[PDB]
């Protein structure tokens, strides 16, 4: 099998058949008692003579490292800092199961404090961050600070799959990446899957020399399922990527919003790096607590700009009570409805009368759009991100309006109150340097930051910024609202 | 201050001026020099001589003990250092924290980890995917876990009043399931301290107080004792457990959006209390316990308001298809019950009554509808005490005690309307009552036979509150029937 560009979208990357060179690995059977599989590396880093598979666990490792290893097995991948190995050493010990395999990773141990307190003094720093923003600037500054990496940033995964650098502390030296996007296929589904398994994900040189796992296949046809096992190999095709921007190692945090990857925190250095399992440990603390202190954010800005929508609503509710023409009304208020949601224009589409306010299409498109929105709708909202998709002649004014949301204002007349949303690409805050070129490896430039952002930007040409389930929500307020202002008139005149 | 019924409301319980002897205290200035007031049994437990106002806290404590709780007090709540080092080779249990001006420091003589202890407790209820679930499995947990004779967990009502939603007790003892006490017996200095410590500890109701030396200062200040573990016990209450036969009690403050939820009460029936190591434990225990809560709430509100919107949706859809919306109303108007919890429902239309469920007599409807008319202002009308409104809803107030109407038309006094019964006549109390209890010389007041009478006197003729999450279903559904009206005009 050769990873290339036609098949990388189904790379088996959970069953590379080998480890990175930062630690060794050693595969037992399911109660640990024989050594099934080991790394070539074991014989260096743990002392160990000749050939390690067929051999006893208890002969391998020792009585009592075994019997502890039993101990914390039977009590995620059990993660035990400074364990005492047979000889005069201490080694920092990974230890999972899954499938039938158990699988056991060493580490040479260093001096570090305990994950406890390093995580507490992170945390610290982000609890009294009250806004979304405010929480996300933190923390790549935070992080940098604390692990020491060239750069961190944040990606916030889109409705589409596509990510979002949302934030960046990097050297001055350095490019930035802030408001730039990569596209779903740079991060396949597998690499997703594994994202939303696994807290840490660790690469300690993008241009280490890969050990094998022995056996590789065993006696009976299996791969060894490195799901789980934090020395798991790297891709090919993300190698070279890394190798093209200059990275040599990194360390992502997932970020884990409703049992879905929201995200990650990407650490990345321009040489080769790991971090201890002591502050590994803390990291992933640091992970939990920010993804909770983020949903609590994130929950609080959707019930203010619900509660603020719906404040609005009622004061125009009362308003409305003391006018005898309703059409005149919303001549005069529709633009103000533009401050319920995100939106770059608004208009009034009543008795084949248009007035506009903000980015929208000229008055000549407004037929063809009202009509196809009759035909569409079941006289609900109907929204769409992507306008040329639906009605081809839209593709002229794109620029100006890609995206639409129409709240119904009656069932019998096609009346609309319209919402406008600009091509993305023309909202771009892009803090990057576009003279910025990249080396190429054998898969040529597609591999490259450069290449990655213009395809994304052809996945969403002649589109919107999509609209919310928080969006939605408050425009079929606003039809309710109208419904109301509507049969309250009636029932008065 | 001789507190007693006439004044114990206004109790200044968080200055009793007294400490309980399951430890001792020290109270020093702002910066940890002088020693200013100290507990009377300080000598017996330190092990130290004479009058210890007046000396340094390096003399009263040593050198080392003092730069260590001073590394401590810059580390906002009570500091706890379990196993301090006194350098006779004494091991105490220590809690450190400042208040006004003061620098407390408590100290208990020591004796697992926490967070192993409170580990395996959460473990147990991680898995609980509803509020009812999570609310029994705790009192048997930590029952089991803590060793008292009961735990309960109360939830406090909207008026105050607590109700006892779970209950694990030895065999032998008397329920007080689904029993409720009235807002009186817990005042609210009391809730207030509650709101602000996790643990309230009683090791001794019949215990001897011990003198804070000082009990008032030099200046004429007392000693607060708010955030004091051993802050003695009111007269009032110590009495009220004795009738009860309790001897000791620790509390868990339930938090939930920033108020007093609940509180998870743990009684026992001789002397007794938990080493610092396990209340630390119990502490992080109620925190999760809270969060898991909270989140468990909020799950069953979404749910509720879903299924409502999921109701109205497909309400809206049927009416579509109908000529005749009073007809419709009339066949589909029970199944609006479903959206809320009551007793009954009842449709109001053209002077016309279609009722189903515990509703008042057909009589009494235009008195309620004309009512409703002059005092809402064309939205939701919602009372739980029909008599302070109409003195002659008294006559079926056992069949519906409390209302919710929604206005169908701003011409007409039309109203879909929602009843709840008396909240006494829907009381799953599993208690005896042939249980008896001794008094004191404050009387039968303080006793939970007379506290749940009292609460029955509190809530006579009124029912169960209705809730914001009842009132926007009750919103959601007045809407959805603005435009099943609306749309009818638009076709017919
Ligand atoms: C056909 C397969 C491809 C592919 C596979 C993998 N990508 C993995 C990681 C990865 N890739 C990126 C993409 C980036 N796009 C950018 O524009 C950009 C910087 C400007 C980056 C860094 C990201 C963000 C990630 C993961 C997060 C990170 O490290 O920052 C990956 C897993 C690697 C692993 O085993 O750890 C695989 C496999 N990437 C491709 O582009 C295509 C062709
Ligand atoms: C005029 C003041 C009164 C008063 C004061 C205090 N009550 C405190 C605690 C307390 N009291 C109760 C009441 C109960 N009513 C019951 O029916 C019942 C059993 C079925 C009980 C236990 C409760 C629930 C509590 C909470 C503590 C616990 O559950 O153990 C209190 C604080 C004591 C302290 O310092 O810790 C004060 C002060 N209680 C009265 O009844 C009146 C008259």
């Amino acid at each position: 099998y050769h990873v290339d560009l036609t098949n990388c979208d189904r790379e088996p990357i959970h069953i590379p058949g080998y480890i990175q060179p930062h630690g060794c690995l050693i595969a037992c059977d399911n109660a640990m008692r024989m050594v099934l599989r080991h790394s070539e590396n074991c014989g260096e880093l743990l002392g160990l003579e000749g050939d390690l598979n067929g051999r006893t666990a208890e002969d391998v490792l020792g009585k009592k490292l075994v019997h502890d290893l039993r101990n914390a097995l039977t009590v995620r991948p059990a993660m035990l800092p400074a364990m005492e190995t047979s000889d005069g050493r201490s080694f920092d010990i990974s230890l999972h199961r899954y499938k039938s395999t158990t699988i056991i990773e060493f580490e040479p141990s260093g001096s570090d404090a305990q994950p406890l307190g390093t995580a507490r003094k992170m945390v610290d720093r982000i609890r009294e961050a009250d806004s979304v923003e405010s929480l996300i600037s933190r923390t790549t500054r935070l992080v940098k600070a604390t692990l020491g990496y060239d750069r961190v940033m944040i990606y916030r995964f889109q409705e589409d799959g596509a990510g979002k650098v949302v934030s960046e502390a990097k050297q001055p030296e350095l490019e930035s990446f802030l408001g730039q996007y990569f596209p779903a296929s740079d991060i396949p589904q597998q690499a997703r899957a594994l994202y939303l398994k696994n807290t840490l994900r660790i690469i300690s040189d993008a241009s280490g020399t890969r050990i094998p796992v022995l056996p590789a296949v065993d006696v009976s046809g299996e791969p060894l399922d490195l799901s789980y096992a934090h020395l798991r190999s790297v891709s090919p095709i993300h190698c070279e990527y890394l190798r093209n921007m200059g990275v040599a190692a990194s360390m992502s945090i997932s970020v884990i919003v409703d049992g879905a990857l929201w995200g990650l925190i990407a650490c990345h250095h321009y040489s080769p790096r790991v971090l201890s399992m002591p502050v590994r440990i803390a990291a992933e603390m640091f992970g939990e607590f920010f993804s909770m202190h983020l949903q609590v954010l994130k929950q609080k800005r959707r019930l203010d700009t619900i509660n603020h929508a719906h404040a609005a609503l009622d004061r125009f509710l009362r308003l409305a009570a003391h006018h005898a023409n309703i059409e005149e009304l919303l001549v005069d208020s529709f633009q103000d409805f533009a401050d319920l949601m995100p939106c770059d224009g608004v208009g009034l589409w009543v008795g084949n009368n248009w007035h506009g306010h903000g980015a929208t299409p000229p008055h000549d498109a407004i037929p063809r759009l009202a009509r196809f929105v009759a035909s569409a709708s079941e006289g609900r909202v109907w929204a769409t991100h992507a306008l040329s998709q639906a009605i081809p002649e839209a593709e002229i004014y794109a620029g100006t309006a890609a995206g639409m949301l129409a709240i119904p204002l009656s069932q019998v007349k096609s009346d609309y109150l319209l919402f406008f949303r600009k091509e993305i690409v023309q909202n771009l805050n892009w803090a990057g340097n576009p003279e910025k070129s990249y080396e190429t490896g054998p898969m040529g430039d597609r591999l490259t930051p450069r290449k990655s952002f213009a395809i994304w930007k052809e996945t969403v040409r002649l589109q919107a910024q999509p609209w919310s389930e928080a969006d939605r929500e408050i425009a079929e307020a606003a039809r309710i609202a109208l419904v109301e202002v509507a049969f309250h008139h009636s029932e008065h005149h």
